[PDB]
């Protein structure tokens, strides 16, 4: 079988590649993650942190039936 | 689109994910609570019965290290 230890380490290398181009954009996830229309745990998450955990930042935005909004530009498009 | 493209890689890395550990035989419910990590992503992901893919991806990544047997199949 393919590895899912590699499948595991290219998510990481994903977060990280998102973590590090987020940065340094003009993103407020706060307002982000509140304009999104995402009814999930991970939005209960992320949200919780107030939008400071990047990982659970992007399963929330993952949830949501629109990531377009104003407030995610410079954090998810 | 510079974020916007990482993040369509984000996607791409846990759907394929979420199809690799079907065929694994991966115990998601057990392998979050082997790994004895209670961050807010493992909470999460073990609230939701390992069934939240990228939860279970968020946890394992807090997690001190995935060598456990119920993480067989799922991590390693």
């Amino acid at each position: 079988q393919p590895s899912v230890g590699d499948a595991f380490d290219k998510y990481n290398e994903a977060v990280k590649v998102f973590t590090q181009l987020s940065s340094a954009a003009n993103c407020d996830w706060p307002a982000c993650l509140s304009s999104l229309s995402a009814s999930s745990a991970a939005c209960i998450a992320a949200i919780g942190e107030l939008g400071l955990d990047i990982p659970l930042d992007l399963a929330c935005a993952a949830t949501a039936t629109t990531s377009a909004t104003q407030a995610c530009k410079g954090c998810l498009w």
